[PDB]
C-alpha cells in the first residue's frame, strides 16, 4: 500500500498472540512496545530518543505480522509512550521512504 | 526518490545558507533541529519523546530545503539526540511510505 503521512502511519499487528496498534518509524532504529510477554530469553537494554533513555528487554527472533506481511526480528519491550515498528522490521516487510 | 531503511534515511538539508544532515522520521509530528540560530519570533512547545519530554522554541514560516526540496513551514529548535525531518515537513515534499 502507499501509507500518506497527513496522520500518523498507525497501522495493526499481531504478535505474541496479541493485536495492538503501532507507528511505521522510519526514525527509529528499533522496534519499541509497551509492557507485554514474549517468549524465550531476553537481555536488557538502554534505548534514548528525545526526552532521554528508557529500560528495555530485547527479545530476539520473535515473529510479527504487519499488514499481511510477516517478519521475523528483534522486539524491544518497556515504558515506551507509543508503539513503534522500527527500521529493523520495516526493511523486512518492503518498506520505502518515496517522494 | 526511493529511500529504503537498511541503514538511517539521513538526508543533507539546507536552513539559513547552511548545510546539514537530518533524519527523514515518519514517527515525528514535528521537525526538531539541533541549537542554531533562526530570525524572528519563536512560541514556546513541549514535545513528548521514547524518553519523556522537552521544551523546544517553535519559529514558523522558516524556508528549509530537503534533498533539494523547498519547503516553507514550522522548525522546533532544541536538545534533540539528531536533527529530525518529521510529518510537518514530510508532506510538503510529497512524501509517502510504500510496501
Ligand atoms: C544508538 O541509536 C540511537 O540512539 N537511535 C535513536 C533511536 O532509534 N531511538 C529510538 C526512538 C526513536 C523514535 C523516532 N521517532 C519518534 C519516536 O522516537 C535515534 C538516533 C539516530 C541517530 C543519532 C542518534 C539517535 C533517534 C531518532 C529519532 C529521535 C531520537 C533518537
Ligand atoms: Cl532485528
Ligand atoms: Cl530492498
Ligand atoms: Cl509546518
Amino acid at each position: 500500500p502507499q501509507i500518506t503521512l497527513w496522520q500518523r502511519p498507525l497501522v495493526t499487528i499481531k504478535i505474541g498472540g496479541q493485536l495492538k496498534e503501532a507507528l511505521l518509524d522510519t526514525g527509529a532504529d528499533d522496534t519499541v512496545l509497551e509492557e507485554m510477554n514474549l517468549p524465550g530469553r531476553w537481555k536488557p537494554k538502554m534505548i534514548g530518543g528525545i526526552g532521554g533513555f528508557i529500560k528495555v528487554r530485547q527479545y530476539d527472533q520473535i515473529l510479527i505480522e504487519i499488514c499481511g506481511h510477516k517478519a521475523i526480528g528483534t522486539v524491544l519491550v518497556g515504558p515506551t509512550p507509543v508503539n513503534i515498528i522500527g527500521r529493523n522490521l520495516l526493511t523486512q516487510i518492503g518498506c520505502t521512504l518515496n517522494f
